[PDB]
């Protein structure tokens, strides 16, 4: 089936009768525990939503491509209130050449090590035959209203033999999202008064893609394969008026439709994978060479992550993320019918940025240890990593699966993830889940760098209105959560009938300080003698939650799914105030019809629950006025169909949000001067939307 407690596969069938506009979120989202959100309460940036799982956010979920890490946002400024100017990484694949994505949640993901505590999503590429096959496949979307960017997909795929030991698979992708018309917002902007007046909240980002994968399969002997690949990607996107605090200046309005970030994305891979008598063997060598070519923006307060106009023009961010992987399986029949994986992982991350470390200190005075002019570009960190997991057999049906994980950061120290999976059948129908592990989060360059400084004159600064520095902090303790699951699924002649509980408590999640640790020296006038505030370690945090499944076949013809997530708790256990902003719940039904043999047809519904925004602001103040405001429940309906023409040839049609039901990003989360607040009103919803598809293919 497509959910066990914990897991979730989502098929080519899937993702061809639910199409993503563009972006894979769009379908990895309707998995339980799965959710699209920001990383912080802040609001920032709120229309660049990413996958969450288990509401522990986006940096804690890990992409995989074929087993091999995506690290390029990390080429992307991390910013005060823990947001990225970054669409994420799970448009890296072309939609219709994905064979499978794996997301695996909480305590059975904790093994893949640095950055699955909230899980794991492993995108699976289709690959060549015994025959040769190819395919080629086109998406379209039309909006009911025009404000709303259409996009439009094009990908092809082609993969066989060469030899008789020779194999190779290509695929390449053109895809363009329309970003949202600047002033979409209109009207549902939250009030701008004085210097701020005029100002809007923005719309979705569009992006233009190019992606182009070769891989040869080399087969040497009965039991070797050795696989060489090459990916080359582009991400451009279209600007319509995003900024951190939704400010505007001129140099916004000049690039309004105009390409002001572009993502050039390079993988190498040299993949051996090996099968003999007393196991199986796999090991991988990828380079990932990231470049992040973005207007230079401001460093400080409301000029943080808006344009600046002193300094127009380009700069380029340089990510170099190098990964080798080893592991062998051991099947032992030891009494215990076992199986035993072993395995090293070394990592580096290579970070050059000419424009983060480039906040100087002449109004807020001089840092002691820190140079106020041409501070180093470099930030770096390796992981060394050892592992082991047992496989065991207790008797036919139970499965108890112990591994240790320990990892060597050459800044943070050593780090011991161990991890615990139980499963039971209980009958042939049911089975019991419980897992617990203690899962591993590396601190990012930025937070870890202290040449990275941030200034506010105050309106940021936590428990003052005086000027104050934030500071990256090299002394960080490691993010680590202990994420229990217990669940319970029956499945039974697709009937399956599943509830987990899940609860992560999360220890040392790294923040921006609410305590200055020192101030500064000199300056200009009233913003003289500055705090300095580190990135620090919020000693416990705690979510909470619920994923249920249920699968029921109506007919033969006619099957009922759902996905249940429900989130019970999101705290912050310092401060007391949420750590994401996601929905209390979300419940995904499709139907899917089998109406002919040709035909099929597919009707869903996603309800969302209430949203509630953070109580405080930057000062750790209470909020007031429109900061409170919430977002009602509501659903959104889709009806589609794929009418299969030939075994060459599929069509697709259907409409996304049936009932135009719409939502509109009315600025960020708290007020500042000159911009009240908008709570959770920080994300557009896209109105009704017919999309038609064509599937070629041998
Ligand atoms: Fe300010």
């Amino acid at each position: 089936t497509k959910q066990a407690p914990g897991v979730s596969i989502i098929t080519a069938e899937d993702i061809a009768k639910r199409p993503p506009s563009n972006d894979l979120s769009q379908i990895i989202r309707t998995m339980p525990g799965v959710n699209l959100t920001g990383n912080s309460s802040s609001g920032q940036r709120g229309n660049n939503r990413q996958i969450d799982i288990r509401g522990m956010g986006p940096e804690n979920t890990l992409i995989l491509v074929d087993g091999k890490p995506v690290s390029s946002r990390n080429s992307v400024r991390y910013g005060w209130r823990g947001e990225r100017d970054s669409r994420g990484d799970t448009n890296w694949v072309p939609a219709d050449q994905v064979e499978r994505i794996e997301v695996i949640r909480g305590p059975a993901a904790a093994r893949y090590g640095n950055g699955a505590a909230g899980g794991v999503v492993n995108i699976i590429t289709k690959q060549a035959g015994a025959e040769t096959h190819g395919n080629l496949s086109v998406y379209s979307n039309f909006p009911q209203h025009k404000a709303e960017g259409a996009s439009e997909r094009m990908s092809f795929g082609l993969n066989g033999p060469l030899t008789e030991n020779l194999s190779y698979r290509v695929y390449g992708n053109i895809a363009k999202t329309d970003s949202d018309d600047w002033d979409i917002n209109a009207g549902h902007e939250s009030n701008r008064t004085g210097k701020q007046a005029g100002t809007l909240p923005a719309g979705r980002e569009g992006v233009r893609n190019k992606d182009i994968d070769g891989l040869l399969s080399w087969r040497l002997t009965p039991e070797q394969t050795l696989e060489f690949e090459a990916g080359f990607s582009r991400q451009g996107n279209i600007y319509t008026g995003d900024t951190q605090n939704t400010n505007s200046n001129n140099y916004v309005k000049q690039m309004l439709g105009h390409e002001t970030n572009r993502m050039y994305r390079e993988t190498y891979s040299v993949t051996h994978r090996g099968e003999w008598d007393f196991g199986s063997s796999l090991a991988y060598l990828q380079y990932e060479k990231t470049r992040n070519s973005r207007i230079n923006e401001g460093l400080a307060g409301g000029t943080e992550g808006i344009f600046d106009p002193n300094n127009a023009g380009f700069y380029t961010a340089t990510l170099r993320d190098l990964t080798a992987h080893g592991e062998v399986n051991l099947p032992l029949h030891l009494g215990y019918e076992q199986t035993l994986t072993l395995g090293s992982e070394w990592t580096e991350q290579k970070l050059d940025d000419p424009s983060s470390n480039t906040q100087n200190t002449e109004e807020g005075g001089s840092i002691p240890g820190l140079a106020g002019k041409n501070r180093s570009s470099s930030s770096s960190a390796r992981i060394f990593s050892l592992f082991a997991e047992d496989n065991i057999e207790l008797m036919p049906g139970t499965m108890l699966t112990p591994g240790l994980r320990w990892d060597h950061h050459d800044i943070v120290g050593d780090n011991w993830s161990p991890s615990l999976n139980l499963s039971h059948a209980l009958t042939e129908r049911v089975t019991l889940k419980a897992g617990i592990a203690r899962a591993y989060k590396a601190p990012n360059l930025y937070q870890l760098n202290p040449d990275y400084l941030l200034y506010s004159r105050g309106q940021g600064c936590y428990g003052q209105s005086t000027s104050c520095y934030l500071r990256g902090n090299d002394g960080l303790k490691a993010e680590t959560s202990v994420n229990k699951e217990l669940g319970i699924e029956y499945s039974h002649d697709g009937l399956v009938a599943g509830l987990t509980y899940f609860r992560n408590d999360y220890k040392n999640k790294i923040e921006s300080g609410l305590s200055p640790v020192d101030h500064a020296s000199g300056g200009k006038g009233d913003y003289a003698n500055a705090a300095i505030y580190q990135w620090e370690n919020v000693p416990k945090a705690v979510v909470e939650g619920l994923e249920g499944t249920l699968t029921l076949p109506l007919a033969d013809g006619l099957k009922w799914s759902n996905n249940l997530t429900y989130m019970l708790q999101s705290k912050n256990k310092e401060t007391g105030d949420v750590l994401s902003v996601t929905p209390r719940y979300t419940l995904n039904s499709m139907l899917d019809w089998q109406a002919t043999d040709d035909l099929s047809l597919q009707a869903t519904v996603t309800w969302y629950g209430k949203q509630k925004p953070k109580k405080y602001d930057y000062h750790g103040d209470r909020v007031t006025g429109s900061a409170n405001d919430q977002l009602s429940p509501y659903a959104i309906a889709g009806l589609g169909g794929t009418y299969r023409l030939s075994k060459n040839l599929s069509l697709g049609a259907g409409v996304d949000n049936l009932f135009d039901k719409r939502l509109f990003r009315a600025g960020n989360a708290q007020g500042v001067v000159g911009i009240d607040g908008a709570g959770a009103a920080t994300y557009n919803e896209p109105g009704r939307t017919f999309y038609t598809s064509l599937t070629a293919s041998f």
